[PDB]
């Protein structure tokens, strides 16, 4: 065991190994608070997230486990991975705190828009990397479910990583089928989000800034068109079906008339991502081979993930059971080679 040391940072205590120095709060992350730190062992800047009350309830305990499991599995250039996980606890009985260490990125996609002027070549590169990372997480039956600018982190290099996958305004980037639970969903819910993000990088404006679920759907159908007969057949919910057919019918628009002056190939890909029918929406693997990414696409360097075991998701266990499983995962963690 290494040597630990303590401090207060904005009304919360952090006990970390001595190898991490110059802790400096950066804000709120998923279920916790994150610090920038310096990693004396590797000379790298890192991000340390302290989970908040990790084992306070069954929900928290299961989610703490889930987050650690997911992060330990991700080994890909465009997905955030685990550099280190630690606790100040010497045994399972005093185990109450979890700290997760990853690379520190420079900004999120939200930040970098209003800072620098995004050319077409930048949008090509950023969306390419998102899709490359989505191919990887999807290949392991993991779905992000809440892809949005604030969980896309990027360096000054323009190198991008996806954060906060597998854990789930947020509503602005949600696929209509999971927001409304109106038809069966799959991995392509994330492709809907990618389309919304790509539209935003090209226009500088949110594509669908709805004030609630109904206004949101309204803004969407104004662009994509109300579902015809072939889509309505696939809607299992009676109430959802009745809302769609009771609305005043909207035509599908010409995306060229909406995304005026955008690269025509970019507009073509948007048209393929922003379809309501999830069985027809382009996948990440198909998207990577679209002509829009000709400059970046390499099929021998778009790898898939090892099998991921999420059978734990269907299980109902006690707090101390989830806690013990997490403890094992902390103990068994082997860091990456540097
Ligand atoms: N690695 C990061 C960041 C970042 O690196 C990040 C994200 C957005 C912006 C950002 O820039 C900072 C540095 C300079 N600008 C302001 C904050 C870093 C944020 N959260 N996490 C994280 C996720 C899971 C974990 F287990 C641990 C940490």
């Amino acid at each position: 065991r290494p040597t630990f040391y303590r401090q207060e940072l904005n009304k919360t205590i952090w006990e970390v190994p001595e190898r991490y120095q110059n802790l400096s709060p950066v804000g709120s992350g998923a279920y916790g608070s994150v610090c920038a730190a310096f990693d004396t062992k590797t000379g790298l800047r890192v991000a340390v997230k302290k989970l908040s009350r990790p084992f306070q309830s069954i929900i928290h305990a299961k989610r703490t486990y889930r987050e650690l499991r997911l992060l330990k599995h991700m080994k890909h250039e465009n997905v955030i991975g685990l550099l280190d996980v630690f606790t100040p606890a010497r045994s399972l009985e005093e185990f109450n705190d979890v700290y997760l260490v990853t690379h520190l990125m420079g900004a999120d996609l939200n930040n970098i828009v209003k800072c620098q002027k995004l050319t077409d070549d930048h949008v090509q590169f950023l969306i390419y990397q998102i899709l490359r990372g989505l191919k990887y997480i999807h290949s392991a039956d993991i779905i992000h479910r809440d892809l949005k600018p604030s969980n896309l982190a990027v360096n000054e290099d323009c190198e991008l990583k996806i954060l906060d996958f597998g854990l789930a305004a947020t509503r602005w980037y949600r696929a209509p089928e999971i927001m409304l639970n109106w038809m069966h969903y799959n991995q392509t819910v994330d492709i809907w989000s990618v389309g919304c993000i790509m539209a935003e990088l090209l226009t500088g404006r949110t594509l669908f800034p709805g004030t609630d679920h109904i206004d949101q759907l309204k803004l969407i159908l104004r662009l994509v068109g109300t579902p015809g007969a072939e889509l309505l057949k696939k809607i299992s919910s009676e109430s959802a079906r009745n809302y769609i057919q009771s609305l005043t019918q909207m035509p599908k628009m010409n995306f060229a008339n909406v995304f005026i002056g955008a690269n025509p190939l970019a507009v073509d890909l948007l048209e393929k991502m922003l379809v309501l029918d999830s069985d027809k929406r382009i996948t990440a693997a198909q998207a990577l081979a679209h002509a829009y990414f000709a400059q970046y696409h390499d099929p021998d360097d778009e790898p898939v993930a090892d099998p991921y075991d999420q059978s734990f998701e269907s299980r109902d266990l006690l707090i101390d059971e989830w806690k013990s499983l997490t403890y094992d995962e902390v103990i068994s963690f082997v860091p990456p080679p540097l």
